RNA sequence: ACAGGCGGUGGAAACUACCAAGCUGGAGUACGGUAGGGGCAGAGGGAAUUUCCGGUGGAGCGGUGAAAUGCGUAGAGAUCGGA
Protein backbone atom coordinates (compact mmCIF):
# COMPACT_ATOMS: atom_id res chain seq x y z
CA UNK A 1 0.00 0.00 0.00
CA UNK A 2 1.19 3.53 -0.84
CA UNK A 3 -0.35 6.23 1.36
CA UNK A 4 0.18 9.73 -0.07
CA UNK A 5 -0.88 12.97 1.63
CA UNK A 6 -1.19 16.03 -0.60
CA UNK A 7 -1.19 19.62 0.64
CA UNK A 8 -0.22 23.15 -0.37
CA UNK A 9 2.89 23.27 1.85
CA UNK A 10 4.16 19.68 1.57
CA UNK A 11 3.49 16.25 0.08
CA UNK A 12 4.18 13.08 2.08
CA UNK A 13 4.57 9.55 0.67
CA UNK A 14 4.53 6.57 3.05
CA UNK A 15 4.64 2.95 1.85
CA UNK A 16 3.15 0.17 3.96
CA UNK A 17 1.79 -3.35 3.76
CA UNK A 18 -1.92 -4.17 3.86
CA UNK A 19 -1.58 -4.80 7.60
CA UNK A 20 -0.38 -1.22 8.19
CA UNK A 21 3.34 -1.49 8.94
CA UNK A 22 5.49 1.04 7.11
CA UNK A 23 8.61 -0.10 5.25
CA UNK A 24 9.86 3.22 3.86
CA UNK A 25 8.81 6.80 3.19
CA UNK A 26 10.00 10.12 1.82
CA UNK A 27 8.54 13.60 1.33
CA UNK A 28 9.53 16.77 -0.52
CA UNK A 29 11.42 17.93 2.57
CA UNK A 30 13.54 14.79 2.77
CA UNK A 31 14.30 15.08 -0.95
CA UNK A 32 15.87 18.51 -0.40
CA UNK A 33 13.10 21.02 -1.02
CA UNK A 34 12.06 23.58 1.58
CA UNK A 35 9.53 26.36 2.01
CA UNK A 36 7.12 26.91 -0.86
CA UNK A 37 8.99 24.60 -3.26
CA UNK A 38 7.65 21.55 -1.39
CA UNK A 39 4.06 22.11 -2.54
CA UNK A 40 5.08 22.25 -6.20
CA UNK A 41 4.00 19.33 -8.41
CA UNK A 42 7.58 18.62 -9.48
CA UNK A 43 8.61 17.91 -5.88
CA UNK A 44 5.87 15.27 -5.64
CA UNK A 45 7.37 13.49 -8.65
CA UNK A 46 10.91 13.35 -7.26
CA UNK A 47 9.64 12.63 -3.74
CA UNK A 48 7.47 9.77 -5.00
CA UNK A 49 10.29 8.31 -7.08
CA UNK A 50 12.78 8.04 -4.22
CA UNK A 51 10.19 6.35 -1.99
CA UNK A 52 8.95 3.79 -4.53
CA UNK A 53 12.27 3.02 -6.25
CA UNK A 54 13.53 1.15 -3.19
CA UNK A 55 10.22 -0.75 -3.02
CA UNK A 56 10.26 -2.02 -6.62
CA UNK A 57 13.63 -3.65 -5.91
CA UNK A 58 12.19 -5.53 -2.90
CA UNK A 59 9.54 -7.37 -4.93
CA UNK A 60 5.87 -6.68 -4.22
CA UNK A 61 4.77 -5.70 -7.72
CA UNK A 62 1.22 -5.26 -6.40
CA UNK A 63 0.35 -1.88 -4.92
CA UNK A 64 -2.54 0.31 -3.81
CA UNK A 65 -2.44 4.11 -3.65
CA UNK A 66 -4.46 5.98 -1.00
CA UNK A 67 -4.67 9.71 -1.75
CA UNK A 68 -5.51 12.03 1.15
CA UNK A 69 -6.23 15.71 0.59
CA UNK A 70 -5.87 18.36 -2.11
CA UNK A 71 -2.73 19.71 -3.71
CA UNK A 72 -0.92 20.24 -6.98
CA UNK A 73 1.28 17.16 -6.52
CA UNK A 74 -1.46 14.54 -6.17
CA UNK A 75 -1.87 14.36 -9.95
CA UNK A 76 1.86 14.66 -10.62
CA UNK A 77 2.60 11.87 -8.14
CA UNK A 78 0.48 9.48 -10.21
CA UNK A 79 2.81 10.04 -13.16
CA UNK A 80 5.71 9.07 -10.89
CA UNK A 81 3.95 5.94 -9.63
CA UNK A 82 2.64 5.13 -13.11
CA UNK A 83 6.11 5.68 -14.63
CA UNK A 84 7.41 2.60 -12.84
CA UNK A 85 7.44 -1.20 -13.02
CA UNK A 86 4.42 -2.01 -10.85
CA UNK A 87 0.72 -2.64 -11.38
CA UNK A 88 -2.10 -1.41 -9.17
CA UNK A 89 -5.71 -2.20 -8.31
CA UNK A 90 -7.12 0.73 -6.29
CA UNK A 91 -6.71 4.43 -7.06
CA UNK A 92 -9.04 5.40 -4.23
CA UNK A 93 -8.70 8.54 -2.10
CA UNK A 94 -9.12 8.06 1.66
CA UNK A 95 -10.10 11.65 2.50
CA UNK A 96 -11.94 12.84 5.64
CA UNK A 97 -15.60 13.81 5.48
CA UNK A 98 -16.86 15.64 8.58
CA UNK A 99 -20.63 16.01 8.84
CA UNK A 100 -20.44 19.47 10.42
CA UNK A 101 -18.34 18.17 13.29
CA UNK A 102 -16.10 20.95 14.58
CA UNK A 103 -15.60 24.69 14.17
CA UNK A 104 -13.11 25.62 11.41
CA UNK A 105 -10.79 28.62 11.88
CA UNK A 106 -11.76 32.15 10.95
CA UNK A 107 -11.30 33.45 7.42
CA UNK A 108 -8.04 35.20 6.60
CA UNK A 109 -8.13 38.95 5.96
CA UNK A 110 -4.98 39.31 3.82
C1' A B 1 -78.24 94.57 11.67
C1' C B 2 -76.35 89.88 9.81
C1' A B 3 -73.39 85.88 11.74
C1' G B 4 -72.65 82.99 16.06
C1' G B 5 -73.70 81.18 21.59
C1' C B 6 -77.21 79.83 25.72
C1' G B 7 -82.38 78.57 27.35
C1' G B 8 -87.63 77.65 26.35
C1' U B 9 -91.43 76.10 22.92
C1' G B 10 -94.15 73.40 18.47
C1' G B 11 -93.04 70.21 14.45
C1' A B 12 -89.83 66.58 10.55
C1' A B 13 -87.58 61.23 11.68
C1' A B 14 -83.25 60.14 6.78
C1' C B 15 -78.46 59.87 9.34
C1' U B 16 -75.52 59.25 14.55
C1' A B 17 -77.74 57.32 19.02
C1' C B 18 -81.59 54.72 21.98
C1' C B 19 -85.51 50.73 22.43
C1' A B 20 -88.23 45.92 20.58
C1' A B 21 -87.77 41.80 16.96
C1' G B 22 -85.27 39.80 12.58
C1' C B 23 -81.67 37.89 9.10
C1' U B 24 -75.84 35.73 7.58
C1' G B 25 -72.19 37.86 3.95
C1' G B 26 -67.85 39.59 8.96
C1' A B 27 -66.26 36.63 13.23
C1' G B 28 -66.41 32.01 16.00
C1' U B 29 -67.84 26.76 17.47
C1' A B 30 -68.82 21.59 16.28
C1' C B 31 -67.40 18.02 12.49
C1' G B 32 -64.76 15.59 8.49
C1' G B 33 -59.71 15.87 5.64
C1' U B 34 -54.56 17.88 5.20
C1' A B 35 -48.99 19.86 4.80
C1' G B 36 -44.87 21.42 7.76
C1' G B 37 -37.06 22.01 10.64
C1' G B 38 -44.12 25.07 15.23
C1' G B 39 -42.73 24.24 20.49
C1' C B 40 -41.35 21.23 24.91
C1' A B 41 -39.38 16.62 26.87
C1' G B 42 -37.02 11.78 26.55
C1' A B 43 -34.31 7.90 23.84
C1' G B 44 -31.24 6.24 19.29
C1' G B 45 -27.12 7.00 15.30
C1' G B 46 -22.39 7.82 12.06
C1' A B 47 -18.32 10.32 10.31
C1' A B 48 -14.72 13.99 11.53
C1' U B 49 -11.38 16.15 15.02
C1' U B 50 -8.51 15.91 19.63
C1' U B 51 -6.00 13.29 23.55
C1' C B 52 -4.19 8.63 25.56
C1' C B 53 -2.74 3.37 24.78
C1' G B 54 0.33 0.19 21.74
C1' G B 55 2.46 -1.87 16.71
C1' U B 56 5.26 -0.26 12.24
C1' G B 57 9.22 3.08 10.87
C1' G B 58 13.24 6.76 11.17
C1' A B 59 13.89 13.09 10.27
C1' G B 60 11.76 16.14 9.46
C1' C B 61 6.81 17.86 10.42
C1' G B 62 3.93 22.37 10.27
C1' G B 63 3.31 27.35 8.55
C1' U B 64 4.18 31.96 5.02
C1' G B 65 3.66 37.32 0.30
C1' A B 66 8.63 35.35 2.15
C1' A B 67 10.50 33.42 7.08
C1' A B 68 10.71 32.19 12.12
C1' U B 69 8.51 30.93 16.70
C1' G B 70 6.62 26.01 17.69
C1' C B 71 6.35 20.20 17.62
C1' G B 72 10.45 16.13 17.04
C1' U B 73 15.84 10.78 17.70
C1' A B 74 13.30 11.34 25.36
C1' G B 75 11.19 8.59 18.31
C1' A B 76 7.45 13.70 15.85
C1' G B 77 4.56 13.79 11.43
C1' A B 78 2.65 9.73 8.49
C1' U B 79 0.26 4.59 8.74
C1' C B 80 -3.31 0.35 10.57
C1' G B 81 -5.78 -1.28 15.44
C1' G B 82 -8.19 0.13 20.04
C1' A B 83 -10.42 3.09 24.66
MG1 LIG C 1 -86.29 55.44 12.02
Amino acid sequence: VIHVQASFNNTIVTVTDVRGRVVSWASAGTCGFRGTKRGTPFAAQTAAGNAIRTVVEQGMQRAEVMIKGPGLGRDAALRAIRRSGILLSFVRDVTPMPHNGCRPPKKRRV
